[PDB]
């Protein structure tokens, strides 16, 4: 989940 947020942004 954490990585998905950073990736998206
Ligand atoms: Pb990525």
């Amino acid at each position: 989940l954490a990585a998905s947020l950073a990736c998206a942004l």
